């Protein structure tokens, strides 16, 4: 045991090379260190533009990125669960890359963190996301009765579609996305994407197949005629209504 360093130094890149797995884990762990070690260097501000530009670097990488390899993204979504200056990544490119790579236990922890210690509701919404794609409906329908949730009666309809009264949860979110004498304010657009996202989910639940492709071609582009075309632009319309849409029209046929 009375051996010198360069045979665990050398080795160790030497299989850190080969295996990704193992790079992930010493790339997210010399880099804790060395960010660990600038508590005597860096002191107040310097560090602050430190942390800054790594954050920098961070949001270019998962924005541009176009493979989604697995142990890079969770590497970089692994360090920035520790250190709180880059807790505020970005909500957007987080779920993009944890859909895309098939890593949504990596997004909830860090969105998780992110929640603790607007860009309040944006990570919500998009950990609402996230709680979706892996099924888990009860964790979900409790973000959007306490953080999302505004008014009262996203709550009365959060109740009947637990207790499994579709037709009375459709009813309401159709009675709520056409209420224009809101009296005490008005909802978000958090607020009411979610009435027109569970309000499919409802017509889906039932059976209501010609109401369901209505519902989910009148909100693209489409206001007298139904142009299908518009779900190619706006990428995120071929995420959350081409399903619906294709489904519908074929339970029609």
């Amino acid at each position: 045991i009375q051996i010198k360093h360069s045979s665990l130094i050398t080795p160790l890149q030497a299989v850190a090379q080969r295996d990704p797995i193992i790079a992930k884990q010493l790339f997210s762990s010399l880099f804790s260190g060395i960010l660990k070690e600038m508590d005597k260097f860096k002191t107040l501000s310097e560090k602050n533009n430190i942390t800054q530009k790594l954050l920098q670097d961070f949001n270019r990488f998962l924005n541009t990125t176009f493979s989604f390899f697995p142990p890079f993204v969770s590497c970089i979504q692994d360090i920035s669960c520790q250190h709180a200056a880059l807790l505020s990544l970005d909500p957007a490119a987080v779920s993009a890359g944890c859909l895309a790579s098939l890593q949504q236990p990596v997004g909830i922890r860090l969105l998780e963190e992110a929640l603790l210690r607007p860009p309040d509701v944006l990570r919500w919404v998009e950990l609402a996301k996230l709680y979706r794609s892996i099924g888990e409906y009860d964790v979900l329908r409790g973000i959007f009765t306490s953080e999302i949730g505004t008014k009262q009666i996203t709550q009365s309809a959060l109740l009947a579609e637990a207790r499994s009264d579709y037709s009375e949860a459709a009813k309401q979110y159709d009675e709520a996305l056409n209420k224009q004498d809101w009296v005490d304010g008005e909802p978000t657009e958090a607020e009411k994407d979610f009435w027109e996202l569970a309000s499919l989910d409802c017509y889906n639940h039932l059976a209501e197949w010609k109401s369901l492709e209505y519902c989910s071609t009148a909100s693209i582009d489409s206001e007298n005629p139904p142009d299908l075309n518009k779900i190619w632009s706006e990428p995120f319309y071929q995420e959350t209504y081409l399903p619906y849409m294709i489904r519908s029209k074929l339970k029609l046929l």
